[PDB]
DNA sequence: GGTGCGCAT
DNA sequence: CCATGCGCACC
């Protein structure tokens, strides 16, 4: 089979009829046990393929229950649409008995009874101990003691009916007294004796509830910290003990159960599986509700649901006994009839799976043989007709294909001893036919097989009515008087620029931007842009923004972002004047010539990129706005929870995001199964294996900058669960439960995201006091460092670089810096052109390096931007509309994949209109564009930088080094140049292949050569003046942080600068500061210390 | 802490 | 031969 490589299933080389369902169109079961590869670790398929497989089919439904989670319902939901399959929605769960009682029956005989396995029904009691605060007695099997019994128990090869009537006659206590208690009453009942129902102590459970804070409490461990005989005398030693403390510290049996069930019991209790359904709507709610509880409230190692919520919560929700692990089948298997008929009565159908998803009970001793297993699954049968319940056959699929199995081997391996399956063989839980679990349940009969098969499965499914898990539209905050906020602030702050009469350009521009957004009702996305970028400046920081916001007048005059995307223009601070070119003549505004106002003698302010609106709000201006904001890194925190004041602690949610298996770590799970296993796979099918294992969920955690808003009229469980990024129940933002991506159509999500930009500023701001908004970003020094090193004051040979833009975000790295040294930016439209290069794809090194390199086009002509495309076909004369329209099939690289009739109709209108032939070439190689708004904002960021790496060398550098950089070998730096470039040759020598490490510490090895090639230089850590972690500025020298210092640790950092203000010996300072021997050696070494005359 | 590695804009 | 940045897993 070819997966990319032919497979066959045995191996995998480098150079067929499928699965059907054979029963008839009406008898076709329902799958009510599925789990998808959203279960942790566990289960390898998507859903959308086993949705596909249940349709192709025929199956009239399907349920997705996976473990403990719903994160695969939106995928579901779009399968079942396609397949026209009923997607029934459940989990998983692990339930935790909420009530376990201490005392059972309302001087002790602390006894214990060794015996022949775990199953009170299927085997018996070979020793029957007890201490009375003795009776020690032998009772013999018929069969030969196995040898993990002789091994487990130290017993080798009279009769019980006598040793029950000697213990009958000698309050009772054992360790896990429910087992030693079913143990005992069978086989009184197994005599015809009475029950014998004296009160009961069951230590485990006083244990658990005395002393919460163990974390075992098995009698091994529980008897360190504080054969039958021996058992009996350590519980009654014990059981002492926790009756005195259950005394004093809390004095009758009856009180002993007073308070059970209360608190971190949840921590405590042994979790089971049981199965939950929707049955509807409000029953999906629900199921939010207890999957969000069981994350939040519940989780213990694992999400628990307490009984007691699932009891409350159960109206609209079908239980089922889940699998072996269920305590349904437990009871069967180890307790008997009684206690899985009374177990039974809690459940609304019984689930059964075929002999084969057992096997792992049989290779584990728990069932002893076929025959058992076969009179388990009949009795599970019964119990469910006598007590009119549905009892269906289910199958716990976990993969597709029989196939399949191996990946779900290696996953599992790759847990180590963590995952309890690694200790035996893992059952065949792939996806069975109808007629595949009738022959797997033939030994029940044929029509009881058919029932509980087809008829019962079909039953389940068709109590459960169409539920849909994601919502259809969008659902917005409301703030009141938001349009009209919005329109006011846009037109005070256009009023306050372009005077009261606002240019026809700016009135066009402004009425068409705000009747497409309170049009639409999107003035709440601008809203709350607005005071969050309104709260980041009140406390001196500057937002960024990321995408196409700047191509927003609107966004402008709001003052959410910095791009102007009027034309380029002219505009007199004092008197308003203002003078436009709509002409085409300049890239940008900042390209235009210095002039003075016409009206008075103040000089004019040139703005505008000419960046249309359409890439925003898409043509009719019907896109929902998306302002995506580079907030600094430090007040990212702040803005979360200005989020959080503005719609509450309960509407706003971080983001969630869920981490699979990729390439890497499956190939590692793949090596790692194939090391322990000891075989030798050919590099085709380790392949194969390690794309198997691909795309498994392995983790979750939080989007960057996302915070998910919730209606303040609905909750956030009609869209999703929530839980704790990565289930750290210490996290103090909710994330939701849904990946982002299937929501976010449907409540807004905020792209708070942080950038070291705003950062770097703030400190320059800082350092000079200069406010970072005056800082002219058209200066024609300023772009002499694009073009050659020479402004800097150093030669191509001194720094390495043809370009001065070292350190310059977007500009410094070894691409750019090729692209800048072959191109020779001079205006601020080529730098944008420069970006949409650098960053496009297919947009220089094959269809406009060449272009510029012969001439055919130059720089500021080929297409950089994709609202370049619009703008440019615009210019040539093409309509708007097919302008956009062309702009989106070439920036969406779809003009190959566009029909021929189109592409004719896009060429014969550029043609039409005298759009050279290199500009349709260069469409058609174009993959990807990204918008002209972006470039900008991230542009005017790297200018505002270059100013200060200009004008203000030492201040620029200081903040670089403080913000940017985290890996400094500081040694070579604080030696000078001719160290640094010595290191700088050692990791180039390393070659392309070099760590990332390496490849950091080059990037600030080059930043430093520059900053000594100019007259700089650093200096080591002074104990008395190093900040914790910013480079301090003394003349022209940049003294080191402790953070510098290899391994000198950010809180131990900290440390020495709290000590520092407190008040010798140079033990004194590793003493407080707890500074580690090893880092002290170093600060000695390198001259730190030598300061301290000790 | 440090280092991958996955994910996201 | 895209840049930058965040967050969790594992050592
Ligand atoms: O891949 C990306 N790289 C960057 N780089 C940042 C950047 C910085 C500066 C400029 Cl001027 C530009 Cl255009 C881009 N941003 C991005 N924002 C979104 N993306 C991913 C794009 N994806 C992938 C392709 O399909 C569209 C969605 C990216
Ligand atoms: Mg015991
Ligand atoms: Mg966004
Ligand atoms: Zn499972
Ligand atoms: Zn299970
Ligand atoms: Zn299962
Ligand atoms: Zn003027």
């Amino acid at each position: 089979y070819v997966f990319d490589k032919i497979t066959d299933y045995t191996s995998s080389f480098i150079v067929h009829t499928p699965r059907k369902d054979y029963a008839p169109e009406g008898e076709k079961r329902v799958e009510l046990h599925v789990h998808s590869n959203m279960s942790t670790m566990d289960a390898t398929n998507s859903i959308s393929d086993l949705v596909a497989q249940a349709g192709k089919w025929g199956h009239r439904a399907i349920a997705i229950t996976d473990h403990g989670g719903a994160q695969a319902f939106p995928e579901a939901h779009s399968a079942g649409k396609k397949a026209g399959v009923k997607i029934l929605y459940g989990v998983e769960a692990n339930v935790v008995d909420d009530g376990v009682p201490i005392a059972y029956n309302d001087t002790y005989v602390v006894f214990a009874v060794a015996t022949t396995g775990l199953s009170a029904v299927y085997d018996t009691i070979i020793e029957l101990a007890a201490v009375k605060m003795s009776f020690d007695e032998f009772i013999d099997p018929g069969h030969p003691l196995s040898r993990t019994t002789v091994d487990l128990t130290g017993i080798t090869d009279k009769s019980e009916e006598e040793v029950l009537r000697m213990f009958l006659e000698f309050i009772l206590v054992a360790h896990n007294a429910a087992f030693d208690m079913g143990f005992l009453n069978t086989s009184y009942a197994r005599y015809g004796i009475p029950e014998a129902a004296n009160p009961v102590i069951d230590t485990l459970e006083l244990a658990r509830y005395l002393y919460p804070q163990f974390k075992r409490f098995g009698l091994g461990v529980l008897s360190k910290k504080f054969r039958a005989i021996y058992d009996a005398e350590a519980t009654g030693h014990l059981a002492w003990i926790f009756v005195k403390e259950a005394m004093d510290n809390h004095l009758y049996h009856d009180q002993l159960n007073e308070h059970i069930g209360e608190g971190d019991s949840y921590k405590r209790a042994r979790p089971f599986h049981v199965t939950i359904l929707a049955k509807n709507q409000a029953g999906l709610k629900d199921l939010f509700k207890l999957i969000s509880m069981s994350n939040v409230e519940y989780f213990e190692r694992v999400p628990r649901i307490p009984r007691s919520q699932l009891k409350k919560m159960r109206e609209n929700l079908l239980i089922g006994s889940a699998c072996d692990k269920g305590e349904i089948f437990e009871a069967m298997m180890q307790k008997g009839v009684e206690e899985a008929r009374n177990r039974a009565k809690f459940y609304d159908y019984i689930e059964v799976m075929p002999k084969a998803v057992y096997a792992p009970l049989i290779e584990q001793e728990l069932v002893k043989n076929e025959h058992d297993l076969e009179e388990i699954i009949q009795n599970l049968v019964e119990i469910g007709k006598s007590l009119d319940k549905i009892v269906v056959a289910t199958g716990n699929v976990h993969y597709l294909n029989e196939e399949d199995a191996i990946y779900r081997k290696i996953l599992i391996n790759s847990m180590g001893g963590a995952n309890p399956l690694n200790r035996h063989s893992l059952p065949d839980v792939h996806f069975r036919t109808t007629d595949e679990m009738l022959t797997a349940f033939h030994f029940l009969g044929e029509e009881t097989a058919k029932e509980i098969v087809v008829e019962n499965t079909n039953k389940i499914a068709d109590i459960c009515e169409e539920v849909i898990p994601v919502k259809d539209e969008l659902y917005t905050p409301k703030i009141p008087g938001s349009e009209d906020e919005i329109s006011e602030l846009s037109y005070t702050k256009a009023k306050q620029m372009y005077g009261d009469p606002l240019p026809e350009i700016i009135q066009k521009r402004l009425k068409k931007e705000l009747n497409s957004i309170n049009g639409n009702g999107f003035s709440v996305i601008y809203l709350i842009a607005q005071k969050l970028v309104h709260k980041s400046n009140e406390d001196g920081y500057l937002v960024g923004s990321r995408g196409s916001v700047g191509s927003s007048f609107v966004a402008t005059m709001t003052g959410i972002t910095e791009v102007n995307p009027l034309a380029p223009h002219y505009y007199c601070p004092e008197c308003q004047y203002s003078e436009f070119f709509e002409d085409g003549t300049y890239g940008s505004g900042f390209d235009m010539p210095e002039k003075q106002c016409p009206k008075c003698g103040a000089r004019l302010n040139k703005d505008g990129h000419d960046i249309p609106f359409e890439t925003f709000l898409g043509f009719h201006g019907d896109k929902v706005p998306d302002i995506d904001l580079n907030f600094s890194g430090d007040y990212q925190a702040e803005a979360h929870n200005y989020t959080k004041v503005l719609f509450g602690e309960d509407y706003v949610y971080r983001a969630g995001t869920i981490g699979t298996v990729a390439d890497k770590t499956a190939y590692g799970y793949v090596k790692g199964y194939e090391r322990d296993n000891n075989l030798q796979f050919r590099s085709a099918e380790v392949d194969r294996l390690a794309k198997g294992a691909t795309g498994v969920k392995r983790t979750t955690g939080q989007h960057p900058g996302g915070i998910i808003v919730i209606p303040d009229y609905m909750d956030v469980y009609d869209f999703t669960p929530i839980q704790y990024p990565a289930d750290d129940q210490n996290s103090e933002w909710k994330t939701t439960h849904f990946d982002f991506h299937s929501i976010h159509d449907n409540v807004l999500k905020l792209d708070i995201l942080g950038h070291d930009d705003p950062t770097v500023i703030r400190m320059l701001q800082d350092l000079s006091g200069i406010d970072p908004q005056t800082i002219p970003t058209d200066d024609p020094e300023v772009m002499r460092i694009f073009a050659g090193p020479e402004v800097l004051g150093v030669s191509q040979e001194q720094i390495y670089s043809k370009t001065g833009t070292l350190g310059i975000p977007e500009f410094g790295t070894r691409f750019v810096r090729g692209m800048l040294e072959e191109t020779h930016p001079t205006t601020f439209a080529e730098l944008l052109q420069i970006s949409g290069l650098s960053h496009g794809t297919d947009v220089w090194l094959g269809n406009a390096e060449e272009l510029i390199r012969r001439g055919d086009a130059t720089l500021a002509e080929v297409i950089g931007c994709r609202d370049d495309i619009m703008v440019y076909l615009i210019h040539a004369g093409l309509d708007s509309g097919m302008a956009f329209k062309i702009m989106e099939t070439v920036r969406k690289g779809q003009w190959n994949k566009i029909p021929d009739e189109l592409r004719e109709t896009y060429l014969s209108a550029m043609k039409e209109n005298n759009v050279p032939d290199w500009y349709i070439d260069s469409c058609s190689k174009i993959k990807y564009m990204f918008p002209k708004a972006h470039a900008a904002a991230y542009v005017l960021m790297a200018l505002r930088v270059a100013y200060f790496k200009v004008y203000f060398p030492i201040l620029y550098y200081c903040a670089y080094f403080s913000v940017r950089a985290d890996d400094f070998d500081l040694v070579s730096m604080c030696k000078g140049k001719d160290a640094v470039k010595q290191a700088m040759k050692e990791i180039t020598d390393k070659g392309l292949d070099a760590s990332v490490k390496e490849k950091n510490q080059l990037t600030v090895l080059e930043l430093a050569n520059e900053m000594l090639e100019r007259g700089f230089k650093f200096g080591m850590i002074d104990l008395y003046k190093s900040d914790a972690v910013n480079f301090v500025i003394e003349g022209d020298t940049l003294i080191a942080p402790f953070r510098a210092v290899p391994s000198l640790g950010t809180n131990v950092a900290k440390q020495i600068v709290e000590a520092r203000k407190d008040g010798l010996s140079k033990e004194d300072l590793a003493t407080r500061g707890k500074v580690s021997k090893t880092l002290i050696e170093y600060m000695n070494d390198n001259g730190v210390l030598k300061d301290l005359p000790d």
